[PDB]
């Protein structure tokens, strides 16, 4: 036996299908089984229209041996792109083993695992290319478009492996694959997943800030576009057509890591914000507020 | 000597140019030497010209030493994108070994081989993604478009190793190549090439059926756009509008597994069809008649 | 450790960041230490604006620790798309080992490195599809489009790769990444980087014709599209409308592989060159006239 063809094997029985139908659309993807009381990880596009309609999708889950049981949304991050779903008394389940991507270097062997039994389904090979890259993605139907920090693969990740797990050589998951591939690293998405299965949704810090990537010699980075009324960033001193380059503790080539920067940051606690403003560098205080303050 | 370099060497002697040139165009492709009496096999879209208008183009097969010697066609099907050549007493032919793709598993190490001596000739890598995959395949001239039940690779199948093997690690032929990767097995290939030799051609079941793919919750597959007059369909009772679920042993998820799998029949024998028809499931009693009667 | 894991992390000092930056631009791309004087090889379009327009753009080195300093260009190959940089006086450099493209065989393993501080960088991994395939290179901005005789990857070559190095299984540099993958072989860039860190620049062979590429059963090849005034190929009986079959000691398959032919002749001295023409074979005697006259 093949050493990919073993990998696959042992994690066909926790990648799972998942459909959504109304009577006249139907959406299916893949997810992934890594909790034995029934929490299967998925990613947020392949279920958003579920959740703006569920008075008319009805969401299901086929196993790798072929049986459908009914599935229930626990919670969904569209700012990650993740989800969390739920069977109920399904027994004998074969739980994914959750590694660290921490650990997970450029030229490791990967596979894009997707559910064996659906439609276009797809196993796919390669390498992880870059760690900690910020990639840009679009939201399903009103979801809002969103960038991630990213584990990147040479591996295609593809409607048929959406939603399923990326998967080292010790046949641990190591990212949620997002459909020149990119995941979502495992242990962001095991503190998403903690949140969405607790609380049923995840919060997420704010500035009020918009952004547009600029490069040239006098400051490069993230030019603001709109600074919100009312916002921690009108508050703290940010104007527009300022050039954010760092955002707390990480530096900002781009609006892309500026996104993922901002959502590095704590609520409601102050943190400085680097600024090329007209040729003078101003740092700032800001205090990232929550984007739902409810829920915090 | 590397590990894939050692596998593309072995096997580079039974890959050969095919070339077919007329005053004005000129098609190239690859195809696999299958038998020591100067059988090749190609697939259908590299030779299709030839074929359509023999008056015309005038095709060739160079080997991997270089040389050229004409070549004729033994037959040709567009339903399966396949095609056997004949050499004529030319010697030393260093015959490909046709592996079982009944024993190919997802994840397992393939190889796309090319031949060498050609213009945009490729020789790829990846592993199998997908197995009994329906992609659909366009026919190249007055060809028809159809669907064949393939092996799927990550593997890149392009113009430069179209017609050529898909090798396994025993360097072994597991498929051909039809130019996210398509191959047609090794096993399908066989038994259409066994007739191609022996008959000039192979005989297929049809039951005149056109069909629309559906996706709702309802009845999701393959709905009926257009029963022919007189068909076995006709005879059988299907009607327009309706949704087939299954043909003989084979469930139908949309028209693309629908077209597998009515010639995957058997013609002349009575076999059921399901069918949803305005909410009531219909099973039906068809029989299959022979795409071609005279070669039946 | 990984095994492509391991190769990668052996290079990795080697591989620089090449950043371009004017008031209103910025361009970055991938280079290769080769030189414990600074010398530093990247490809020519990654550097074009900044020697169009050196008034305004500033060229910056970035290594894999971090550091950034000013760099200067000593020569570019737009024929090659090749380009020499210099960093001065930077010690402890991790200096890139070059391997021999004469030995890479089809099949082989190999890692198309980016630079990994790089914005979109990337490092992916395939094997060589093809050796000695000439490729045709679109130039930058007033720099010429050109054609090279390139070792072709199903490794990815992109934005986050392109001038990095083409790296062999003993982390050996055999090529340059050029961004279904191309590489410029590390033989040719070995001749052309010796010789513009020398002269400043390089001097390569030209005829003085235009070709098109023909394909049919008459003579398939280089038609000649124009032919220069008072250019050797005038001077040697060279018509248009003629086909170009074989320049010097190598066979021409179409327009690309006339290009490099032509650039692997011997300027000044006459040389071969095969043409059907109205139906009649004719070789013909020309002699290459240098692209740079004062330079050579």
């Amino acid at each position: 036996a093949g050493r990919f063809t073993k990998v696959a094997a042992a994690v066909a029985d926790s990648v799972v299908t998942i459909e959504s139908v109304s009577d006249q659309e139907g959406m299916q993807g893949s997810g992934v089984i890594v909790d034995g009381r029934g929490y299967i990880v998925t990613n947020n596009h392949v279920i958003s229209e579920a959740a703006n309609n569920p008075s008319q999708f009805k969401t299901t889950v086929v196993f790798n041996d072929g049986k459908e049981v009914p599935a229930n949304l626990v919670g969904r991050d569209p700012k990650t792109d993740l989800a969390v779903l739920k069977v109920d008394n399904v027994d004998n389940l074969t739980v994914a083993r959750l590694g660290d991507s921490s650990k997970v270097r450029v030229g490791d062997e990967v596979l894009a695992v997707g559910a064996p039994l659906g439609l276009r389904s797809t196993v796919t090979q390669g390498i992880v290319s870059a760690l900690h890259r910020p990639v840009p993605l679009s939201g399903e139907g009103s979801d809002t478009d969103t960038v991630i920090d990213a584990i990147q693969t040479d591996a295609s990740i593809n409607h048929g492996n959406s939603g399923g797990p990326l998967i080292d050589m010790d046949a641990q998951v190591i990212g949620i694959n997002t459909a020149l591939g990119f995941a979502i690293p495992v242990n962001e998405m095991k503190l998403v997943a903690n949140s969405l299965i607790k609380d049923g949704k995840i919060v997420h810090p704010t500035l009020g800030i918009s952004t547009r990537s600029v490069s040239n010699a006098i400051a490069s980075g993230a030019q603001v576009a709109n600074v919100k009324a009312g916002s921690p960033a009108q508050k703290g001193g940010i104007l527009e057509n300022d050039v954010i380059v760092k955002v707390g503790n990480r530096a900002v080539a781009d609006s892309d890591e500026f996104v993922v920067a901002v959502r590095q940051l704590a609520i409601g606690q102050d943190a400085p914000i680097e600024v090329v403003r007209e040729g003078r560098h101003v740092t700032l205080t800001v205090k990232p507020d929550p984007d739902s303050t409810l829920e915090h």
